[PDB]
């Protein structure tokens, strides 16, 4: 498998974004491949924050939620998927499947030995990480969501569709300015941190390919597992739920997200984060105090 790996001059000047990086290399199915992650806070910590990034973003998504998380005595556990961040990036874009990207968060779990989990998610990283449970159902013991689906092959919208061709359309992606046009009050800096995986068209294979595989008819790859993810979630499901919205996406926003909401057993109403987005975790500091004081700690 042809990968290209971002040089770490990219990632010197980030704001705040100290995190010292972490690898695995020789996951099983990706043998060649490195993946970067964060691991803050103590490895014995009561609970274990699992943040799961989308489209085209990564770990340094997190950045804000994360102190919050780790001032609670919590760990936070944040990888980059393949084609993002500092993790390896294939440059065929046909290997991005939905199962390359789920098999690649199993493999990642089992190397670290994480079998319990608060489960933070958003975008792919929720449609990936909401149908873990299928798989591992003891797993995530609490949820806290943010703008995302489960895709079970519909779409999602209109919007959806547009942003899927619009990316289609862009062979070379200006990741930094589609961040500035998404997330309200982004600095110059922060937009390059997102530009910073990317340095040509031969890192964005992954982001290229990302919005292509969304299962949004029944028979796509991912679809049925979407449909089991969600039996487990409307039927199984028992544990602690926060829902954040950012409520300026005109994608997977408030729409979208009051039917999962309804979808997810004992799911609360959900927290409308006005000042975010759909990277909603850009306004996070304030979900991840309410997500704390809802769950009890």
């Amino acid at each position: 498998m042809e990968f290209v790996r971002t040089p770490d001059d990219r990632f010197a000047d980030l704001p705040d974004f100290p995190y010292a990086p972490h690898y695995l290399e020789g996951l099983p199915g990706f043998e060649g491949l490195r993946m970067h992650y964060v691991d803050e806070g103590p490895r014995d910590a009561e609970h274990t924050f699992l943040c799961l990034h989308g489209e085209p973003s990564w770990s340094f998504l997190y950045r804000k939620m994360l102190p919050v998380f780790t001032a609670a005595g919590g760990r936070v556990v944040a990888p980059d998927l393949f084609g993002f961040g500092r993790s390896d990036k294939p440059t065929d874009d046909a290997v991005y499947t939905f199962g390359f990207h789920r098999r690649s968060l199993l493999a990642f779990l089992d190397a670290l030995q994480l079998e319990r989990v608060t489960l933070v998610c958003q975008d792919w990283g929720g449609i990936l990480g909401l149908t873990l449970p299928v798989d591992r159902p003891q797993l995530v013991d609490r949820l806290i969501v943010m703008n995302t689906a489960l895709a079970v092959g519909l779409s999602p919208g209109k919007g959806f569709e547009s942003w899927r061709d619009f990316v289609a359309n862009s062979p070379d992606l200006d990741v930094g300015k589609l961040m500035q046009r998404a997330i309200p009050g982004i600095t110059d800096a922060e937009v390059a941190a997102y530009d910073a995986p990317f340095p040509g068209p031969e890192f964005k294979a992954g982001v290229r390919r990302f919005p292509a595989i969304v299962p949004i008819t029944p028979d796509m790859e991912g679809a049925e597992i979407g449909r089991q993810a969600m039996s487990f979630w409307s039927t199984q499901w028992s544990g602690p739920t926060f829902m954040a919205v950012g409520a300026q996406d005109p994608v997977l926003g408030p729409e979208v997200m009051g039917m999962l909401r309804q979808a997810i057993r004992g799911c609360p109403e959900p927290m409308i984060v006005e000042a975010g987005g759909h990277f909603v975790q850009e306004h996070g500091e304030p979900i991840a105090r309410a997500a704390l004081a809802a769950f009890g700690q």
